[PDB]
């Protein structure tokens, strides 16, 4: 029996190759790997994730979950033609306890209406990212850092339980008490590897309080230098109340972007020391705002816009070659800025964003070995993408980028981000220490290996 019959029987609606739902739904950020899956399903019921888990197995084809679609290295439309894509856009629960402060989300939620939902029920939120049209599945699985991090954690670390279905078909529940291998796994390394999670309850914050948002911005080559020197020197002593990142680009544009969770009148002895060393004349705007309009602020819409925007944020695409590495405090020396900001102006059509962990922020304060993240000792990490619109250019770009990440890699450390995932790094730069563990986990929960993509957790320790 074929794939249309089987998945039939669960009822879900599905979409199959040359049909106009099917070419639809291949959308996906990156467009640079344009997967062909058997066939798209989208359960509204856990019976149905039940039944494509099992269809899948039956007809021997893969299966991935897909969340937002926001997979750099498209790996939710499986990193491989021929997949059974579960998009699970149809798990939308949602409900918000304020005694016990948790909330319950499915794994089919966007960022940008997670912050609404959260919102409105209480003022309260999940310390995720920025970028509204994320998923918070893939997105909380592989760690999730935002601009209030550096005070409530990164997402993966406001995970109080998941459920999933196994490969062997069981609903299982993983918390901190019920099946706390599987817990340790997907609070870091859950995307794919283990199954599919079909919802989330997180520890949520409150955030009823007003808000400053900050940016102090350049366009002139010749200040890359100072201006990242000052956020290094400055990102060292950051207080958890401020989560900041920087950005520099190869058509000399800087800026230092972040949000202090406290009234815009205590901003500035807390910018100070970064202003003071960068360069002078940064375009300055201060604002002071609420929650949900600093969502909107940090997506670059007027503090005007109305909330409910971000039920409705437009999807855009790229073209992209991505990857990232970490730079544990004091940071690069002297030497390494100008290597990285020579490396970067051999090239363009290219961006690099360098959010700030460091020592006072919650991130950092998580004790070592009880997550499957175990990037808890950085400064921060680089964000490295390099974007192209013709495919003449797909080869000068990935060469280009992955140059400077190699000239970066001598003044810096060898992990990487898993939430910027790259096909050229070993598991080794993502998992470290836990990665037997992971391994050993990977066997328990899924021996056939049901759910694998090119960077899956694998089968087999390593000697
Ligand atoms: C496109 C995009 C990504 C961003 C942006 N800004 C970020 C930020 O401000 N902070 C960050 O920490 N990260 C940012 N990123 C990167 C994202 O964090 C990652 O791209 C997320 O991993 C994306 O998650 P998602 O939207 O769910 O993408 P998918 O491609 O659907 O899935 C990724 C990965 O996880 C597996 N997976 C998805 N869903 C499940 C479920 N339900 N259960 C188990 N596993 C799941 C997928 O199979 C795949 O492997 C800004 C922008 C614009
Ligand atoms: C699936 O595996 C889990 C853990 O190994 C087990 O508890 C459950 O009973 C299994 N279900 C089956 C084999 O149907």
């Amino acid at each position: 029996t074929t794939l249309k019959q089987c998945l039939a029987k669960g009822g879900a609606r599905t979409a199959f190759p040359g049909t106009s739902e099917y070419s639809t739904a291949r959308l996906a950020y990156n467009l640079r790997e344009r997967y062909a899956p058997s066939a798209f399903v989208f359960p509204t019921t856990v019976a149905q994730v039940q039944n494509a888990v099992f269809c899948a197995k039956q007809v021997g084809v893969g299966i991935v979950p897909r969340g937002g679609g926001h997979s750099y290295e498209d790996y939710s439309l499986g990193g491989r033609d021929g997949v059974l894509v579960v998009d699970m856009e149809g798990f939308k629960q949602f409900s918000y306890n304020k005694a016990a402060k948790t909330a319950v989300v499915g794994a089919g939620f966007r960022l940008g209406p997670l912050y609404l939902a959260l919102w409105n029920a209480g003022k309260v939120t999940i310390p995720a990212g920025n970028c509204p049209t994320v998923g918070i599945a893939g997105h909380a699985l592989g760690g999730g850092w935002g601009f209030s991090s550096r005070k409530f954690g990164l997402v993966t670390d406001n995970i109080l339980e998941v459920q999933l279905v196994a490969a062997n078909g069981t609903v299982v529940t993983a918390n901190a008490q019920k099946n706390k291998d599987l817990y340790f796994a997907i609070r870091g390394a859950g995307a794919t590897s283990y199954g599919i999670v079909t919802q989330f309850t997180f520890r949520v914050h409150d955030v009823s309080a007003p808000v400053t948002h900050f940016k102090y911005r350049w366009n002139d080559k010749a200040v890359l230098f100072k201006n990242f020197k000052s956020f290094q020197s400055w990102g060292l002593n950051v207080p958890a109340e401020i989560s900041a990142a920087f950005y520099m680009d190869p058509s000399g544009v800087s800026w230092l972007e972040g949000t202090y969770l406290g009234k815009k009148t205590s901003l500035l002895p807390l910018v100070k020391t970064f202003l003071a060393s960068a360069a002078p004349n940064p375009t300055r705007v201060e604002e002071e705002l609420n929650w949900i309009q600093l969502i909107l602020v940090n997506w670059n819409y007027p503090s005007n816009t109305n909330p409910n925007q971000l039920n409705n944020v437009p999807f855009t695409t790229n073209t992209f070659k991505a990857k990232s590495i970490y730079v544990n405090g004091p940071g690069l020396s002297d030497a390494g800025i100008n290597a990285m900001i020579n490396a970067m102006n051999t090239g363009s059509n290219a961006y690099f964003i360098y959010d700030l962990y460091g020592s006072q922020s919650a991130i950092n304060k998580v004790v070592p070995g009880e997550t499957a993240f175990i990037h808890r000792n950085s400064l921060y990490s680089i964000q490295m993408v390099a974007s192209w619109s013709n495919d003449n250019n797909a080869v000068t770009q990935t060469s280009y980028i992955t140059r400077y990440w190699k000239v970066v890699r001598t003044y810096a450390t060898g992990q990487a981000y898993q939430n910027y995932i790259d096909r050229d790094m070993p598991l080794s730069a993502y998992y470290g220490s836990s990665l037997s563990t992971l391994i050993a986990g990977k066997k328990k929960w899924d021996p056939q290996n049901v759910f694998n993509f090119p960077q899956s957790i694998p089968l087999k320790h390593h000697h």
